[PDB]
């Protein structure tokens, strides 16, 4: 039978870590039909990958694009960097379930202004009706759970409220969620104690689902914070992921030696533990006034009362207004910012850990976003692999494909093998690179030649109508 698509003349890096090999790839009915010599095989569509690498589409394990499938459906910031699948609902905040009327959280604003969904089934129904550009897997946020179950989300939960959150989690998992996420460094999640988190972890563990976590503190208390979530995994057996692992502030640079060692002790004991990073020494989230006097070069990404301040340094704003930086930050609220507080050499060492995946952590709603939104994966390929030689291209591709699929349980994805879904990316290994900078954070990558999602082209030319992305129901 005629192939729907064929990619010939290139070198395949299938995600297994095996050395690249010269071979063609054929696609039929959304899946990889064959791999080998297809030069003379008839195909409806054909791509010449001569001089390029043909690999599995990249899986962004740390997305916050929950509401973008309806707000900004193009998802060009993903496809332009080779991403074919994204895991949303991270750091305790997700599209569903909806908070109780009146209950809110600063971190939720980062997802966008679209009213949140009632529950996971409602969210997935919306995605089924308006198919996403790329595949979407979803985690349920602990913040959402607390905001949906507690009339006072700043209190300790009653036995009934704890059970309510567990029941909501169970429902979400039955609906297809891949697990739940926590944002322990943010309200209301920070209020949670071990019993509350372990209770939710037991529900996920029972169904072989995940607990991805933005730990309690990533600065002075980073080691204890890692220990806290590892203790949960150890005691419940729940597969765990340490989100955007890092060490903030000069006095904490180098502590990854200790945190990674603890992570190793945990996985040696049988607990499934992984982590992810974005390739930059600056973080980005809501503007936190308490940081105004401890971190220099805080750059505003957005501000509701002062939208003219996006892209400006807090110090320059405060100087102009004639007030101290803390006062200026309070006047900018609600707002978001970028914090340059990590050691890039350490970021690289963390990425080298065998269980580290790539998570862009892009904030698509930001007026002047952190460039990781558009350049994370290509920065890894161009700067971490080609420029720094932190690992081979074959190893890096595995971290972006097969590893994520294994950690999140995505059957028939993350690898180029017959029968698997045809999520494919074709790129030039010598030119692939990010172009997004701190000043111009939305510049598209170079070196990405084409991207297929379930066998359909999404890059460089997006589909005219219905998009190829699928909801990855666990
Ligand atoms: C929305 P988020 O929780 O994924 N952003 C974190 C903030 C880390 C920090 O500065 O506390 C980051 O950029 O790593
Ligand atoms: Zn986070
Ligand atoms: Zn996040």
């Amino acid at each position: 039978e005629k192939l729907d698509f064929k990619i010939t003349g290139g070198w395949i890096i299938d995600g297994t870590g095996a050395p690249r090999r010269r071979a063609d790839l054929g696609v039929r009915d959304g899946r990889i039909a064959a791999i080998g010599e297809l030069g003379a095989h008839p195909a409806r569509h054909a791509w010449d990958a001569s001089g390029k690498i043909v690999a599995p589409g990249f899986i962004d394990v740390h997305g916050h694009d929950d509401l973008m499938f309806v707000e900004k459906p193009d998802l060009r910031w993903k496809t332009s960097q080779g991403i074919t699948t994204v895991v949303v609902g991270n750091c305790g905040v997700s599209a569903a379930p909806a908070p109780l009327p009146g209950n809110t959280a600063a971190a939720l604003a980062l997802l966008g202004e679209t009213p949140l969904f009632a529950d996971v089934p409602a969210y997935f129904a919306a995605l089924d009706a308006q198919r996403p550009m790329i595949n979407v897997a979803a985690l349920v946020g602990h913040a959402n759970l607390r905001l949906a179950a507690m009339r006072d989300p700043q209190a300790a939960p009653t036995a009934a409220e704890q059970q309510a959150m567990q029941d909501m989690l169970q429902a979400a998992l039955e609906a297809g969620a891949v697990g739940f996420s926590t944002g322990l460094a943010y309200q209301p999640g920070a209020v949670a104690q071990a019993a509350e988190l372990e209770g939710l972890a037991r529900v996920a563990a029972e169904r072989r689902r995940l607990h991805t976590s933005h730990i309690r503190n990533e600065a002075d208390g980073v080691e204890a914070a890692v220990e806290e979530v590892l203790a949960i995994g150890r005691g419940t057996g729940c597969a765990t992921v340490v989100s955007h692992h890092k060490c903030m502030m000069p006095q904490n640079w180098g502590r990854s030696r200790a945190t990674l060692a603890n992570i190793d002790r945990a996985r040696e004991q049988g607990v499934e533990v992984a982590l992810d990073i974005y390739p930059y020494p600056g973080s980005s989230t809501i503007l936190i006034p308490e940081r105004a006097e401890t971190i220099d070069d805080i750059r505003i990404t957005w501000s509701t009362p002062h939208p003219e301040c996006s892209g400006e340094y807090l110090a320059d704003i405060a100087a102009r207004w004639g007030c101290d930086k803390t006062t200026a930050a309070r006047r900018l609220a609600p707002a978001g910012a970028i914090y340059f507080a990590m050691d890039e050499d350490e970021v690289k060492r963390i990425f080298q850990h065998p269980c580290c995946m790539v998570g862009s952590d892009g904030l698509p709603n930001d007026a002047r976003p952190h460039p990781r939104l558009w350049g994370s994966f290509t920065r890894v390929l161009g700067r971490y692999v080609r420029e720094a030689r932190l690992m081979t291209l074959e190893q890096a591709v595995a971290r972006m494909t097969a590893l994520p699929a294994r950690v999140f349980g995505f059957a028939e994805r993350g690898v180029l093998q017959p029968g698997a879904w045809a999520d494919v990316v074709v790129f030039d290994p010598d030119t692939v690179a990010d172009r997004a900078t701190w000043d111009e954070p939305t510049l598209a990558s170079v070196g990405i030649a084409g991207v297929l999602v379930n066998g359909a082209e999404v890059f460089p030319q997006p589909p005219a109508d219905g998009r190829p992305g699928q909801v990855l129901r666990a």
